[PDB]
């Protein structure tokens, strides 16, 4: 109860995963951001030594200002390299927005 700087376990829900699942969330800790991160998403559990590839997050988001689909002509999207922690990804997401967004889980091809 002394924690300053306590230990951040969040879990972040994937949408690019590895695993089966569609979607599946991973647990965070300490401070991880988006590298240590996609490692938490690769994170096998066995040896917690997957094929670490490259991997790489994206938060999908939008304008709100109309429905349907607001032009696919604009990539308005933002590629999470390490640098970019994730949890300011969840910082930045403003109640506005609310439930639009999602953790992309992208390869480093284009």
């Amino acid at each position: 109860g002394e924690e300053r700087k306590c230990l951040q376990t969040h879990r972040v829900t994937v949408h690019g995963v590895p695993g089966p699942e569609p979607f599946t969330v991973f647990t965070i800790n300490g401070g991880t951001k988006a590298k240590q991160l996609l490692q938490q998403i690769l994170t096998n559990e066995q040896d917690i030594k997957p094929v670490t590839t490259d991997y790489f997050l994206m938060e999908e988001k939008y304008f709100i200002s109309k429905e349907k689909n607001e032009c696919r002509k604009q990539p308005f999207q933002r590629a999470i390299g390490p640098e970019e922690e994730i949890m300011q990804i969840l910082s930045s997401w403003f109640p506005e927005e609310g439930y639009m967004g999602r953790i992309v889980l992208k390869t480093q091809q284009e």
